[PDB]
C-alpha cells in the first residue's frame, strides 16, 4: 500500500484525505473507541487521548446524558483542538427515508457532527445512496461511510460471501464509501479503489493486524478500563501502531 | 401447515399464540404497514384499518411528531379496542447494552409498547439474547422477535446461506423468536418449530396499475407459505379509501389461506 501521506494526496473522498493527513502529521493510526455512560467521562477521556488519536469512535446510544449543547459542542471543540475526526457507532441497517432520518434527525442528529459512520451492507446499495443523500442535505462538510464487512461478535454471519457482497456494494461509490470495518485487507487496489481498513478487537495484537493490512487500529477498554491511565495507554498504542506501520512494505 | 387456530393452541410463544388467535377470530392475516409523516394521519388510518388487521407495522423514525402521550397512548388504545398487535419497523442490528438501550430507551422506548420487533441476524445470536433480556426488564407484557431472513430491497445480501444462518439463530430461542420477515416458507416443522412467515411487498395485480403490478400478489405469497401479508401504500396512498382497501386485502388474504 501507499503511505498515508500519499493516499491523502490521491484519495477521491475529502474525509478520507483529511483522515490520512491527520494520521501522517500526528504519526498515529490509533482510533479510540469510548463506550462510556456519561458525557463527563467521555469528555475527560477525549481530552487525554486527543493528542494520540486520528479518530474517536463515539457510542451515543448508551450515553445517559447526551445533548447537542453538552456533548456535541465540546466534542467538536476537542476534535478541532487536538485534530482528530469523529466516528459514531450506530450501525445503520435500513434504506429510504427511515435510514436518512435515523442518520440526519432525531435527538442525535448524527450527520450534523459525525465525520464518519458505518452501515451493514445486508440491505443493499440503497443504504449507501440513502445515507449519501442525507449527508448532502444536512451539511456541506466532508462525510464518509464505512461498510461493516467483517464482524467480530459471536455467531456473526459476515461470511466470505457476505463480505464479498459488501465489497461489491462499496464499489458503487468510491466518493462516499471510504472503507470497511474488517479484520483483513479487502484488496481493491488493482481496480482503482483505496479503502481504509479499520480493525477493532486490537490489544489480536497491533503487530498482527497492521501486518495483515489494517490501516487503523480500533482500541476500546484497553485504553481506559481497569484503572488504566488513558494518556499513557494512548501513547503506548500509538507507538505500537505507528511502528508496525513503518515496518510494513510500502508501494514503491 | 396446520390452521392458525391449531397453531395458536400449541405455540410456545405467548405473543405468537395471541397473534394466531387474533387471526382466527377476526378472519384476517393482514398486516397494515403505515409509514406516514404525522401521528394524526397515522391514528386516522389505524382507526379505519383496525377491524381488518391482525397486525400494525409502525415506522416511528419517520414520524415528525412522535410522543408517548400523543402517539403511543392512542395507538395502544386502538390495538386494545380493535384487537391487533403492534410491530415496530426499527431493524435492530447491534448487540449488548447498545442494542438493549436502542430497544428500551431513547425517546421511542419501543420495548414499552411494540408487541413485536425485528432484527438482522448478521450480528449473531447476541441480538436475540440481548433484546430478550431487555424485554423481560422493561415490561411484564409478552414480547416477540422476528428475524429479517429474506430482504426484498435491491441488491440485498440475504442469500441462501445468509438466510440459513438467520434461521439457525432463530432456533436458539423458540420462546422469543416467533418467526421471520421473508419471501418463502423457512421450514422448521420437522424440528418442532412453528414460525410465523410475514411477507412485505404484496399487491393485488389491479387493472392498469403498473406500480402495483411490480409486487407479488396475495395469492402468490400465501400459496407459497406466507402466514401474514404485509401491505403498505396500497392500502392508503393516492386517494384510496383505507377501510375499503383493508377489506379487499383481508378478503383476498383469507381466501388464499383457506384455499391453502
Amino acid at each position: 500500500k501507499a503511505t498515508y501521506k500519499e493516499r491523502a494526496a490521491t484519495h477521491p473522498s475529502p474525509v478520507a484525505a483529511k483522515l490520512f493527513n491527520i494520521m501522517h502529521e500526528k504519526q498515529t493510526n490509533l482510533c479510540a473507541s469510548l463506550d462510556v455512560r456519561t458525557t463527563k467521562e467521555l469528555l475527560e477521556l477525549v481530552e487525554a487521548l486527543g493528542p494520540k488519536i486520528c479518530l474517536l469512535k463515539t457510542h451515543v446510544d448508551i450515553l445517559t446524558d447526551f445533548s447537542m449543547e453538552g456533548t456535541v459542542k465540546p466534542l467538536k471543540a476537542l476534535s478541532a483542538k487536538y485534530n482528530f475526526l469523529l466516528f459514531e457507532n450506530r450501525k445503520f441497517a435500513d434504506i429510504g427515508n427511515t435510514v436518512k432520518l435515523q442518520y440526519s434527525a432525531g435527538v442525535y442528529r448524527i450527520a450534523e457532527w459525525a465525520d464518519i459512520t458505518n452501515a451493514h451492507g445486508v440491505v443493499g446499495p440503497g443504504i449507501v445512496s440513502g445515507l449519501k443523500q442525507a449527508a448532502e442535505e444536512v451539511t456541506k462538510e466532508p462525510r464518509g461511510l464505512l461498510m461493516l464487512a467483517e464482524l467480530s461478535c459471536k455467531g456473526s454471519l459476515a461470511t466470505g460471501e457476505y463480505t464479498k457482497g459488501t465489497v461489491d456494494i462499496a464499489k458503487s461509490d468510491k466518493d462516499f464509501v471510504i472503507g470497511f470495518i474488517a479484520q483483513r485487507d479487502m484488496g481493491g487496489r488493482d481496480e482503482g479503489y483505496d479503502w481504509l481498513i479499520m480493525t477493532p478487537g486490537v490489544g489480536r495484537t497491533v503487530d498482527d493486524v497492521v501486518s495483515t493490512g489494517s490501516d487503523i487500529i480500533i482500541v476500546g477498554r484497553g485504553l481506559f478500563a481497569k484503572g488504566r491511565d488513558a494518556k499513557v495507554e494512548g501513547e503506548r498504542y500509538r507507538k505500537a501502531g505507528w511502528e508496525a506501520y513503518l515496518r510494513r512494505c510500502g508501494q514503491q
